[PDB]
């Protein structure tokens, strides 16, 4: 017998009350048959007319087996119920699973009909099975056991299973039991001979506490197909991914394609989806057809080529240290690889650039490092030792000049194309013997005598070409001044592209701000 | 006897989510919490309690033993407005003028006093699991929480009874209790202050009060190039808002027009006198008793961090500068963390409140790296969002 959890309605809300619309004769015959069987087993107990609460029943014949089953809509009952700690919604990532000699999948059977329910709350879960016409008011039933579809069934069953499994985990500490939904995943380092005995002992424990489990013969054998992951004995791979070859492409098709490619990126290295997501920028009808641009077609060709090869990941041995490599890609794509030993990869991924944002490659690298750090914390619990393209001196220059606070875990320098380094290379002091420049948002006034926010950007660009290699400029606008300051090597905007192209060649360019002043 | 604790009218308890933590922190929290439950301070809760409050493990005074900080800010926003109005804590003003002020942690006392049965449920915390292996072990605080404002309010009667003999013996000592901290301030010399603090520690320990040093006495040749005068007039326009007597119109006339950036310009006489008058002008501290103090941290680089505490903008109540102090470790996260702690302690000794912080760092970086370098029980309300300085 399992102790019940105290559950109550939300403060100030009465029990559900809904009326049951009439149903056909075949449906009521099936419903009374199944309900009488359940009452004989004991899940539902008939209650008299004292209870005024009703929750309607809808009879459905599932296409398989041609049998009429019962589905009760508890939506109203779910609304009129105390809040419960949401069950964890993140599936265990296969990368963090430490390899064990034998692993079994024990799927508990009819669990929500085995964990019981609180006596006070049994009253509101009353459903009516109508009689033919109005000869009798009908049959009235209540639920002694946890209903299906109720808000709190997952949390209550999870707590019940945890309490039942706790003493077994205390007695046998080597066995590791993962819980996800109803199933219990059990893994022990023991040989198969003792492991079968231990799994039988777990089954008998759950049977003495009332939870049925599958038999020894019916337990699944490797490989396992779980939430899109194929878990082999010594490798984890995503399920076979078939990219659609449809010539026509709808917004829904592109959404599915991007979702599939993002799911594939976790093991497949080099999957690029940036162009497709740019195709999906704006809202459109799912029937609306967006033609594949040339850039997106190139992206889909390279992605399909990558998906042709099979790639497999490896599980986690805690002794060795995690190592993360970030490899630069075109534009703002950043492919990151996590591997404990070389050429065997635990997980691959991508960091897409901030949509509609132009930033320095070093700042994008910093964001990528932070994303890797948080993902590694969540999955494994330790931050990796990074291996980054950027040179230490470039990082130090940007770190000291930048106004925010940026830190990166222990990292080292890997030599590979491309290498991230600063391009603007601005200085902070005026140059003697160099032309001194004034800009006003496209006119230029000069010591030599030579004579809206984007306009200042245009004006500050015009300053560079005229002056030459060594320049000293002052700008009337802090916006253009900040654009040149930010050292944006992304070159997303066209005007900024022009400015960077002209700036890279120059040997020494220093720019300062002069406020507008009363008088000449 | 349990005292009635009530949330503010029409406010729901905390539901905040928990931040994933490292395996070492999870193991330390698990062992600490298991021992604490065996002692009786925390007890298990099932799924019927939805409320949650984060748990962070910090290492104190670079010692081996881990400690636990429960970020009870969301619960404090609701409960303290009930308890502080109902019970309150007076603030001594002499702590500013005291030559020496010391902080003694007092958290062990709250581990003895019980708590209201109904209010227990709103103090719930979870210890996360790596890779979603198991649902987190959830707990509730049966005994008075450590780090939740209102625990000093509930324990104030006992604290007064426990400090009355010592305060009667020593009239000059000034003692003020923010949450889990006692501020002892003496005008005596520093050695005598050490002796008095030792005497206070012995007194508290003998009365069953277990406990484990900022100095308040100690606000901040060649004619210049044309662009240098431009830099000065830029600072003029910047500081026009801060002080009204500041004036620009005479240094401006020197740089008016197009000039060479390396040109050497002698000052006009009126411009030089105007520079002197501006300096004289440079050379609204009215603290609103009820306001949200906000402190802005500005990274000047080179291991220097300037802060400004102000209630309404352009009326600074205090300005200062903090310099880097560790040559072995240079990370901006740690430097910002120590800046925040020092600013908060100075604010606590000067006025009652702990400021809201506008931090320069970015959101995820702070969220990932604050717990490693935090060394204080209190947790201020920070906005990771920064403004470009
Ligand atoms: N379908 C299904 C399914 C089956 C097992 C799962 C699982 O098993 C473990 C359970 C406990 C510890 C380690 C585990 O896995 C180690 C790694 N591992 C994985 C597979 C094999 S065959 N052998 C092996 O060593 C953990 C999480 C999800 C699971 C889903």
């Amino acid at each position: 017998p399992i102790e019940t959890v105290p559950v109550k309605l939300k403060p100030g809300m009465d029990g559900p009350k809904v009326k049951q619309w009439p149903l056909t004769e075949e449906k009521i015959k099936a419903l009374v048959e199944i309900c009488t069987e359940m009452e004989k087993e004991g899940k539902i107990s008939k209650i008299g007319p004292e209870n005024p609460y009703n929750t309607p029943v809808f009879a459905i014949k599932k296409k398989d087996s041609t049998k009429w089953r019962k589905l009760v809509d508890f939506r109203e009952l779910n609304k009129r119920t105390q809040d419960f700690w949401e069950v964890q919604l993140g599936i265990p990532h296969p990368a963090g699973l430490k390899k064990k000699k034998s692993v079994t999948v024990l799927d508990v059977g009819d669990a929500y009909f085995s964990v019981p329910l609180d006596e006070d709350f049994r009253k509101y879960t009353a459903f009516t099975i109508p009689s033919i016409n109005n000869e009798t008011p009908g049959i009235r039933y209540q639920y002694n056991v946890l209903p299906q579809g109720w808000k709190g069934s997952p949390a209550i069953f999870q707590s019940s299973m945890t309490k039942i499994l706790e003493p077994f985990k205390k007695q046998n500490p080597d066995i590791v039991i993962y819980q996800y939904m109803d199933d219990l995943y059990v893994g022990s380092d023991l040989e198969i001979g003792q492991h079968r005995t231990k799994i039988e002992e777990l089954r008998q424990h759950l049977l003495r506490w009332g939870l049925t489990t599958p038999d020894k013969k019916h337990q699944k054998e490797p490989p396992f197909l779980w939430m899109g992951y194929e878990l082999h004995p010594d490798k984890w791979t995503v399920q076979p991914i078939v990219l659609p070859e449809k010539d026509s492409w709808t917004v829904n098709d592109i959404q599915k394609l991007v979702g599939k490619l993002n799911w594939a990126s976790q093991i497949y290295p080099g999957i690029k989806v940036r162009q497709l997501c740019k195709l999906l920028r704006g809202t459109k009808a799912l029937t609306e057809v967006i033609p594949l641009t040339e850039e997106a077609e190139l992206e889909l060709a390279e992605n399909r080529e990558i998906l042709k090869e099979p790639v497999h990941g490896v599980y986690y041995d805690p002794s060795k240290d995690l190592i993360a490599e970030i490899q630069k890609q075109g534009q703002g794509q950043w492919t990151y690889q996590i591997y404990q030993e070389p050429f065997k990869n635990l997980k691959t991924g991508k960091y897409a650039r901030m949509r509609g944002a132009h930033t320095n490659d070093v700042k994008q690298l910093t964001e990528a490092v932070q994303k890797i750090t948080t993902e590694s914390i969540v999955i494994w619990g330790k931050t990796p030792k990074f291996k980054l393209p950027i040179q230490k001196e470039t990082w130090e220059t940007w770190w000291t000049e930048y106004w925010q606070a940026t830190w990166i875990p222990e990292w080292e320098f890997v030599n590979t194309p491309p290498l991230v380094k600063l391009w603007y290379q601005l200085e902070k002091e005026p140059i003697v013997g160099a032309e001194t420049f004034y800009v006003d948002g496209a006119g230029y006034v000069t010591n030599k005598g030579r004579q809206n926010q984007k306009t200042e950007l245009q004006a500050i660009y015009l300053a560079l070409q005229d002056s030459g290699l060594e320049v000293n400029i002052v700008t009337d606008s802090q916006y253009a001044l900040g654009i040149i300051q930010a050292q944006p090597d992304k070159s997303e905007s066209e005007l900024v592209n022009q400015i960077i192209e002209q700036l890279i060649k120059k040997e020494k360019v220093y720019l300062a701000w002069v406020p507008a002043h009363k008088g000449i």
